[PDB]
């Protein structure tokens, strides 16, 4: 197994279409022992994760909660056993209030809303590294989920801005993590049909935004030399696992693109 | 004159070493009629700007103040005269609480501090465009000040993250501005010895941070094929003026580097 | 005038739709005194340039000819007068054999053809700098024409590869030029309907390539926040002039995008 | 094993310090069945590769030889057995005549020399893909070796230009390879003390170039958050193997950096 013997914390599961659900599944398939964290709806998350190939402890983590973050390392240690540390950490957490996305004008997002989204989507990558690095082994790996923000695009609006901050945060986390012998990287994924993504295509954030995201997805598959299947999160789960393994040991502060090769092609 | 007949709003003057002071001076030298905005210490700013080659109205603008932003367009119109619009806008505003910079550990910056810095340094670029676009002429130009955040670096910490967000904001502002026939760009400048920069070199944010910033500056000049003079803001003021002129009419959502060519050289 | 008193060498005029024709026209409009170089069809080029607002000496320059390059500085000095030097140099030269473009398979371009195209399109930027730097004044500016090659695209094939090499050459030329107090930069332009471009849209390199280039152009204008007019080379001529002026004095080894802002927008 | 059952062609072994020697070793350690290609000194290469953990057929391949390339697919099929195809291809080939590197002035490299280096170092990536794609399985992977050319640097000169072309070639190869269900990527490695690299540090290309390369290496390790060991090629061999595996299945036309994280850090 690719991750035999590794202890890995996976955040961000909320449904069975969550990217983190598939990261967790593939990780277990490859021999990893997991600890999960979940936000708010813990009964739902437990029920969802019962479907994973192996059992895994579920800890509550609201990334905006200082107390949750302060106690996290202790709770993880309790879950995996004193004297054991984590080898891997997956950050698969993102959020932006509706005012910062969709057909709501870019200029009309109130800073308080933008700031909440940047807190959850970018700052929390640093918050989690701070909480967990003291309990990680040398050779460890921290991975977060990215959506390539190097160009602006319709609809994504302030979430794209938050991803830009996240990529910058990642390079700083790499500096800190390096002192523990730990890597920090992002996986920039193509669009994936999660429940939220489907809602948006279905017009949940405005018809115009729905149409733009649908077009975005179609152009993505078209220019990807090996195609892109927005209904299949497995290729991104495998990529996250590659970064958690020992097979990219000299890569840190970096971004790995699991996007079908769309970002390197113009037409 | 390069800017003959143009009406230009310049924010960000606080002392005579402010980059915006030099932007304003060169702009006036090239025929621009200016409106200035200042934060907090208005008597100081008025006294400082009395030294500019021509007179210019000074309006108060706290970029975190909704009321200031809501009234800004009216106050500018009053200052330049009904029926006249702006041709140019300069955003030269940046701030990050001390906890987000220097030898204070990256992980120890509290989100409230980071969020204030991102508000002032990144979000406010959008806030100003929102306030001013309704009073800009086609062919107009909005320019903000950037410090290349594509790589992480010691000491700059969360301010670098804020610049990353700003570059992302700029690309979105370009989309909105385009509808008014207005461009939006950033000038990424080399390090400039402002009062704050001198304080930091002098150890104001920790000796270790001071030493790193001093080394950063020295390597900058070394690899710049035409050198870099951190004591001379004129080359960046000229670059900002180039973007306010009619001579880069097909450039928008972009970053122009006024850095001596340091960023394109490795050693 | 923007270029009052400047002596500028402009290569690359072959017809009145040549980008270099418009660079030359705008430069003269702004007070520059020009020396032109032309390849092969000198009688045609003289006849074409008679239409420029002012007269300008025409020197022959085949960029693949060592003798032409060896004698170039002397011939320019003769044309502008002993004791005078150039302030500006415009490289607007590009070529790729048909086998390296269009519907001819990428893999089927013979190296001899690719190498000719890279010689003319990339290496010659260095060849010209070598020839002319000894006769340039401090504060001088060398500018070449680029087409953004950071992503692959249909039809452009090996010409895109040649532009990639050119951008790399430019950064090295900046290093050498810096020793003379001279800048070196590229202008990455949007697609322009030159005679060759029209021929290709018209199917000259295959119907499939024609269709792709036409689609490329249409998407370009669509995502450009201020639009893109492929029939109007003036916005790029103005940008080249901005780089030849004294208004971007701290930019070197760099790329300025005159593309309507298309490259910074995804959809 | 990571590459159990995979048939992989590895070019570029010339000594036991060759990066390709270590790629081949790790690949065999992970269950790959190899076919090797070698240039010129075949007796030397056979003797060197006898030290690999398993036996592997050695085919001659001069990448500038049309006949070698024309017959390559047949010779590989003969070596691995009719009805079997390759799952992987490693391009670890690079060369630049001395005139294009070191203290020899950048401007003094004759085009014939530059063109030879670009032929071997960049064009041949396409030559090999053309030869081998007809004998690759869906899900296959082509990998080439890169040295990050995004910024200019002392000494590397025209080899850096050749790497720039190579990165561009890679994106085009991805387009062609995609039609076979095959990926194409580069690994951008940190500096590695091969025999040639040691010779250069030792002054083989000029004392000034030796000093610059030594400084380059030292700064590399310094800014790498997890360090860089130029004497250890294993971390890059592992990275190449990661790309040959099934664990980055949605990455193509891309560059993976195995550089200790040096390129994402400024100081
Ligand atoms: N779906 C896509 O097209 C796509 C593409 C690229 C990257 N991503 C990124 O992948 C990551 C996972 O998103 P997803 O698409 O799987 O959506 P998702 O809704 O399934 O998962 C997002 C998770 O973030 C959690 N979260 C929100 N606020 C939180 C907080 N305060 N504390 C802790 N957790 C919180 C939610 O509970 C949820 O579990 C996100 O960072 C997203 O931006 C998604
Ligand atoms: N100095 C450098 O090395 C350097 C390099 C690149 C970019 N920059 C950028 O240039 C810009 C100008 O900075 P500077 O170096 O001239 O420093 P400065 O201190 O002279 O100017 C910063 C200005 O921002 C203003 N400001 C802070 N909070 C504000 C708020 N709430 N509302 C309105 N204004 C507010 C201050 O009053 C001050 O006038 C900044 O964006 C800075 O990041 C500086
Ligand atoms: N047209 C576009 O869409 C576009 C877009 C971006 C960049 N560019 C670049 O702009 C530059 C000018 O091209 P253009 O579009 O004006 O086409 P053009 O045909 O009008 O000009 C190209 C010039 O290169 C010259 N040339 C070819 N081989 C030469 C050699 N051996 N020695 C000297 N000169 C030689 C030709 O004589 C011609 O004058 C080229 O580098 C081109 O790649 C063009
Ligand atoms: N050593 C480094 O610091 C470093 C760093 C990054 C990337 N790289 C790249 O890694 C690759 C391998 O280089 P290396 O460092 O292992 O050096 P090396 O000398 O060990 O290997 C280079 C190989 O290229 C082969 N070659 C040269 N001309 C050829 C031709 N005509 N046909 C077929 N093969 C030919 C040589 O025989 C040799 O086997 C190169 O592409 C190099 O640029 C090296």
């Amino acid at each position: 197994g690719l991750l035999d013997g590794k202890r890995i914390l996976v955040s961000g599961i909320i449904t069975d279409s969550s990217i983190a659900f598939h990261i967790a599944r593939v990780a277990q398939e490859q021999g990893a022992q997991l600890v999960l964290t979940g936000f708010d709806r813990l009964r739902l998350i437990q029920r969802i994760t019962d479907r994973l190939p192996a059992k895994a402890p579920l800890l509550e983590l609201d990334v905006q909660n200082e107390e949750h973050l302060a106690s996290l390392a202790g709770r993880v240690t309790e879950a995996i056993g004193a004297g054991n540390k984590l080898d891997g950490v997956v950050h698969s957490i993102g959020f932006m209030p509706q005012t910062g996305m969709g057909i709501n004008p870019f200029f009309d997002a109130p800073y308080a809303d933008v700031s909440k989204g940047i807190h959850i989507s970018a700052y929390s990558y640093a918050s989690m590294a701070k909480a967990l690095l003291p309990i990680m082994n040398p050779g460890g790996s921290i991975v977060g989920m990215d959506f390539d923000p190097s160009r602006a695009m319709p609809a994504y609006n302030w979430m794209t801005v938050a991803k830009s901050a996240l990529e910058s945060v990642n390079r700083f986390v790499a500096r800190e993590a390096g002192k523990y012998g730990v890597r920090s990287n992002l996986v920039a994924a193509g669009p994936i049909r999660t429940l939220a993504m489907s809602a948006i295509v279905g017009g949940a954030l405005g018809e115009e935004a729905g149409a733009q995201i649908q077009l975005l997805e179609e152009g993505w598959d078209q220019r990807a030399p090996i195609g892109w299947n927005m209904k299949d999160a497995t290729p991104v789960a495998k990529t996250v696992c590659a970064l958690l393994s020992d097979w990219l040991p000299a890569t840190t502060g970096d971004i790995i693109y699991a996007d079908g090769g769309a970002h390197e092609q113009l037409l």
